[PDB]
């Protein structure tokens, strides 16, 4: 029993973290096979930040201007390439610790674990969600750039996020591992609107199912609703619209608890309209939207890696 | 910026997790040097549970009755001993992945990371606190027994918790690595009172400082208070009494924010007496007590390992 914000075991990613330095700037890189991946703004200096011409800046760099350290081991850089907003440094040694891996571009509302790193050394691991507006609400200090987000499936690491920057609003922005930003963001020091966020409705419902499985059931009610009716309430409260695809992915949790999805929607509707009256659900006084339906079943089933 | 419930990177502990089998029962063990540590109730069968005679049960076992598997391959058990509530299986191979480590017994109110495992394989990592009543509010399914809690300091792992059981109330109990239970619990299937829990006051204050550091400040008020007067309110709201030692360990956070400890106490007093009125602090609608003062400084300073 119990329900925690649980991250993946970080060992397979820890063995991939290196330090990348280019002149003044140091940050983290990801060493997989014989390539190191890192944010391209490693080649900026403090006067480039407002609008760097990354092509012009990279042209002034040669292989030997990039220092890559894996623990105490020095990697020899034998090629460099820019792909979108990431730098790819070819090194002359394949990482002996390379896990089986893929690069994925996740969808808003999906979750992943973050291994926060400084100077190529891991400091902590935590779980978060890609917000509907393509920010993440992370914990990142100066120098955390190049930290990565990932999911693990048995033995295979799916890398989905590389950290690039903090916005003036204190939330975080980054790229997939092909260097394409999530959302509208660019890697320069300008004010950048993230735009309206919403609550991930399918995740809230998943977490209510997790609550019922753990015995927290006071919120269950005598009502039901329709998808159209519920979506009227969702929009009033800035929740994402629920689709039949969402209902389908909630099927296994509905089967385990015996609570039809539209009946759980009616419970959520009443919680939105009436609040929680100073009660809690799974230790929380707010509705939590950072657990996917897969997250709930994995934690309520014991899947290992 | 940002503040998350951050666990330690779990890589150094992942390489120590093995599967232990004694007849029917399988759980997790911790392989350090040439010894495997696991809960002694691995030697129980399903009729033993109400009050096992562990001495008698262990006498009917010999070295070859214990099967230790580290991923692929079996270890050879060459000795066995019971220490309090843990079994120590001497194996013929020192773990090549043994990190530098210590065994520590932690104090109520301290935090640690848990690596939840099943069948010797890591499934997830999360941070938690030893409650004042010596339970933990974990996430543990059947077979999680033997999962361990730990802290890391640079390269040294301090193991502080081994998971043993879930109480009928849904909370979790375990031992230090010398096999001494935290709290009054015994490893048998009986109803066991955990007794009254309290909120860890010094941790709540620490988290309020983390909030101010991250810009959340609506709760700072014009009042101050005394240690005596604050403890009056603390006792009404089932908070641990604040001592001068607690004031002292909050010193670094008080200095970094310019807010004297007793001033933060007056803010907490007003929060306890008036609630939050639909506001949030660091994304939470409850007062959080699972971050120690050291947890805050580490996450706000970027200490690596
Ligand atoms: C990364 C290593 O320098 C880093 O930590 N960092 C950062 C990111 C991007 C850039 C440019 C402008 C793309 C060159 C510079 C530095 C800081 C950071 O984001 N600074 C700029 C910033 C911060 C906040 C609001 C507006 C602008 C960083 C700090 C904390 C978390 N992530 C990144
Ligand atoms: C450990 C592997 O069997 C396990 O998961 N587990 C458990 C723990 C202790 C015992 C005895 C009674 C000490 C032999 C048996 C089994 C279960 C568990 O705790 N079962 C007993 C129980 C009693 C009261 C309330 C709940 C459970 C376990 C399940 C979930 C989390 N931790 C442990």
């Amino acid at each position: 029993s119990g329900f925690r914000k649980m991250a993946f075991p970080s060992g397979k990613v820890e063995g991939c973290m290196v330090q990348v330095t280019c002149g003044t700037t140091t940050l983290n890189g990801l060493w997989l096979d014989d390539v190191v991946y890192c944010p391209r703004h490693v080649i900026c200096t403090s006067e480039d930040m407002l609008n760097p011409n990354y092509e012009d800046l990279l042209i002034r760099k040669s292989n030997h201007n990039f220092l890559v350290q894996a623990g105490n081991v020095q990697l020899r850089v034998i090629g460099h390439s820019m792909q979108n907003c990431v730098l790819k440094l070819k090194v002359d040694t394949a990482n002996p610790k390379t896990p089986k891996y893929k690069f994925v571009r996740i969808q808003p509302g999906q979750t992943f674990s973050v291994l926060a790193c400084y100077n190529g050394s891991p400091s902590g691991v935590y779980q978060c969600a890609m917000r509907p507006n393509f920010t993440i609400k992370g914990s990142f200090l100066n120098g955390s750039c190049g930290s990565v987000g990932f999911n693990i499936d048995y033995d295979c690491v799916s890398f989905c996020y590389m950290h690039h920057m903090e916005l003036p609003t204190g939330v975080h922005a980054g790229t997939d591992l092909e260097g394409n930003f999530y959302g509208p963001f660019v890697d320069r020091q300008t004010a950048q609107a993230a735009g309206t966020d919403t609550t991930i409705t399918v995740n809230v419902l998943a977490w209510l199912y997790a609550a019922v499985i753990n015995g927290d059931r006071w919120f269950l009610n005598r009502f039901t609703t329709t998808l159209n009716d519920f979506n009227l309430v969702a929009m009033k409260y800035n929740y994402e619209p629920l689709t039949q695809d969402h209902v389908d992915i909630l099927g296994p949790l509905s089967a385990q608890t015996g609570i039809a999805v539209l009946d759980m929607c009616a419970s959520l509707k009443e919680l939105l309209q009436n609040g929680m009256n100073g009660r809690t659900i799974l230790g929380s006084a707010l509705l939590e939207d950072e657990f996917t339906p897969f997250d709930v079943v994995r934690q309520c089933s014991g899947v290992t890696f």
